[PDB]
């Protein structure tokens, strides 16, 4: 259920947001958009639990808010090359497509795993630089990597071959 | 060497530019920014061939042009999610960090290979959709993927553990 998705946010994203704001202002701002995107994703999982799978045309419309937060995540990073936190900004900007697992079938889990590999290329740099030197950096990496690992496990149990829609539900081309 | 780098460009990038412009205007526009970045990368190779390795502060300034065109490649893709060629846009935007091999040590080749895996995640989608249907899409993929594979081979041969500087050269910040 959606509570299991929120449990992942509570466990990993919560502390991650705080560490992000503590590390640097532009990392905090980029992660605020990731959090807004994650909230939108939770809402789409809930809508899908209540609705018949929509047409491809309708699906392309439902994903728009997510893609717009992804544009901003990428813009903040690409415009901050001269940040002392560029590897942190990259870990997120180069793996924000994990959000698109909701329109991937039959491999939403592998879609997230691909994006975790891209995040890790940068977070491995952060650990090499900061292990034993800045515990906030180390814990920031742990929270994001664990979030992606646990998101893949959530997908594998609850949306194994694709986001779970409801064949007896209402029309997705709706909202509230 | 500068001439061998240009040879990669002639073999793979030049026909790729023609295919891009032919496929869609936004793909042609994104690829023209990629070419400007490759032109800047060739010039840095030339600079390094004739200059002593500069300070870390100076290296950060020398790569700004490259990074500026990379930001634009990303911007065009992120702004065109309505493109009927989004996988083509993503193959480039998600791998444009291959350009940064010029500041990576001792693993510039693995750096490009990591970016090639990100490009292939998207080009494999293009091939699955278009092999047997649109030879221009197939050839577009082949040229980009072969440019990255040949670039990794070029790095292995001429800049194995890092871009080659000249310890008996001039100042990188200026020429003759
Ligand atoms: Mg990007």
């Amino acid at each position: 259920s959606v509570k299991e998705f929120q449990n992942l946010v509570d466990q990993h994203i919560t502390p991650f947001v705080a560490l992000s704001k503590k590390l640097a202002p532009e990392v905090g701002n980029q992660v605020e958009q990731l959090v807004k995107a994650i909230d939108a994703e939770k809402a789409l999982i809930n809508t899908a639990s209540q609705s018949k799978k929509p047409s491809q045309e309708t699906l392309l419309e439902l994903i728009k808010p997510l893609n717009n937060f992804a544009a901003e995540v990428g813009k903040i990073r690409d415009s901050n090359r001269s940040s002392k936190f560029f590897n942190n900004l990259s870990a997120i900007s180069e793996s924000i497509g994990f959000l698109s697992w909701v329109v991937v079938e039959p491999t939403p889990g592998p879609h997230v795993a691909e994006m975790r590999g891209s995040a890790e290329f940068y977070t491995n740099r952060i650990l090499k630089e900061f292990k034993g030197v800045n515990q906030d950096q180390v814990d920031w990496v742990s929270n994001y990597v664990n979030f992606l690992k646990d998101l893949e496990k959530y997908i594998k149990q609850y949306h194994t071959t694709g986001l779970t829609w409801n064949p007896k539900g209402g029309d997705a081309k709706s909202a509230t």
